[PDB]
């Protein structure tokens, strides 16, 4: 009744989103009960100690499904046979760092890790971009691997969307299943713009406060761009968990399809009349096995097109940046 | 569809183990997809700014299951209605404090929620003890519930249980699911006696290492007894993410049931000649619904009797000590 094993590499392996990630692999949440799964973990050369206790408490879950968890610090040898790859590793904003010198020293990483991927992945792996700059470096990723399909390359925009649920499930008292056709478009930062535009309450179709261009511009749309600020200011730590939990999402709804619009950074073809060439969020239907779709006909107003303009002009921005190493 | 919601009280909310554990239940895995579910956080009143982030956290999940999230530091207020309860929040050793204050200074934490259960929870609510030391923290939880009955207070030792199904995994290189008829007897700590007298893998009939004493008494047992340290020394930090997986497979077995063996610390009613009144870790067989029932019939020789002896003396030393809060 179990399928053939398939490959995961997870890139960046020990950290804390990796933490809460791998058991939601091993336990066959990702990518379904039957589907014995193979785990090649990345890090740096100097975590090597460090990860294999990551492989100590993941066999220590006793999965049935884990068939096998592989570690490397080569990411040649990470991405050897992957079916699917979530690239988490990348070099952190850290203070007094220059924007730009973030953006190529992440370059230089998804260049290589393209360039693995490109040579050592199955042909129709699905790479999950979450380390920042996302969607650029996803970019990156795919302008170094020629072979891979650029749209089996995508960046996570989900936990943006899904937290835009929660400010529209707490605002309006509703489940999260009675929201639909919901989007964030554009880069995974603070110019996203995420779009009520289309979304609709389950029976509610007179009064609502997600009709209230007052609340969206100033409560919504804020609240959803400064999330992760406001959870370390409670916490102290940034959002392992949450960040975990959309990663897993975005794969599920890759591989296994859903009936709900979701987000996905994904490559852009000019759609709505996107800027070719960038990643970009849109709103898409998964129908599962690496198939997706934007969703289609759908009218963008002046407010609308002001706001995905602001995103727009930062990914261009961002591109330019690393616009040498392409 | 949905069943109705039931509500789960979880202490020492902000911790490690919580991180992991709550988007774990969060997600249905604990309890069943098609179970609502209602989170009462409990922590320590200095801790709640911090636990508003964990409630951020949880509602960027975007749960369709999770049907609230009550915050609190009030025992009373906490178990409000549980039907479920894990308890991984007590006082870790600190200055001052002996052995033998960590045991009493626990047992008056537990004693104050044992009295808190019985007082607010609901009639059938099921206790799963994580916080040390375990099983006679749930002891002392029970001794002070006369209304719930002492089987549904049950002290975790399914992360020892796994952690020997996946050293004999990792030495025989086998699946997890070729292994059947382990268990952990004894008390949560390193005198805990993991019994492979009667384990089995499948295909494997002739030689095989589990059948070696000297294996078992010099590597097998010592490993599984000083998992964590081990852990902790390729890490740095404590297994919290495998503590997580180990309540929820606990929980989920105890309500859903599972055709293996798997290890509890339970009250003792003399099975096997155990004295009454400790809990004490036994092979089991959860049938699902709250019920379980040791595995009975099970001829124990005398390495395994010593073995098992010296747990118990321990249990008993550990009841003597914490006896006041009786």
């Amino acid at each position: 009744q179990l399928a053939p094993p398939v490959t995961i590499t997870v890139s960046g392996a020990c950290g804390q989103i990796a933490n809460s990630l791998l058991f939601r692999i091993a336990n066959g949440e990702m990518l379904g009960e039957n589907q014995p799964v193979k785990l090649r973990l990345l890090e740096r050369p100097e975590a090597m100690k460090a990860l294999e206790g990551v492989k100590m408490e993941l066999d220590d879950g006793a999965f049935p499904l884990l068939e096998e968890i592989y570690l490397t610090d080569s990411e040649n040898d990470a991405f050897r046979g992957a079916d699917y790859a979530i690239l988490l590793g990348g070099k952190p904003r850290g203070p007094g760092m220059e924007r730009a010198d973030v953006m190529k020293d992440n370059a230089a990483i998804f260049k290589a890790q393209g360039e693995a991927l490109n040579k050592q992945a199955n042909g129709d792996v699905l790479v999950l971009i979450v380390a920042n700059p996302a969607n650029t470096n996803a970019m990156i990723t795919s302008a170094n691997a020629p072979d891979i399909p650029p749209e089996n390359i995508t960046a996570m925009t989900r936990l943006d969307h899904d937290r835009g649920l929660a400010q529209v499930a707490a605002k309006v008292g509703c489940n999260i299943t009675d929201i639909s056709r919901f989007a964030i478009w554009g880069n995974h930062s603070a110019t996203q713009y995420p779009d009520l535009s289309f979304t609709t309450i389950k029976g509610q179709w007179g009064l609502n406060v997600i009709n209230d261009e007052q609340w969206i511009t100033n409560e919504f749309i804020p609240n959803v761009q400064q999330r992760g600020a406001a959870i370390i200011k409670a916490r102290g730590k940034s959002s392992a968990a949450s960040a975990a939990d959309a990663a897993i999402k975005h794969m599920h709804d890759w591989v296994l399809g859903n009936s709900e619009w979701v987000s996905m950074a994904i490559p852009s073809r000019g759609q709505y009349g996107i800027p070719r060439g960038i990643w970009c969020s849109m709103p898409v239907q998964c129908f599962g096995a690496g198939k997706y779709g934007v969703i289609e006909g759908l009218p963008i107003n002046s407010f609308s097109a002001d706001r995905i303009n602001a995103s727009v002009k930062e990914l261009i921005e961002e591109k330019k940046i690393v616009e040498n190493l392409l």
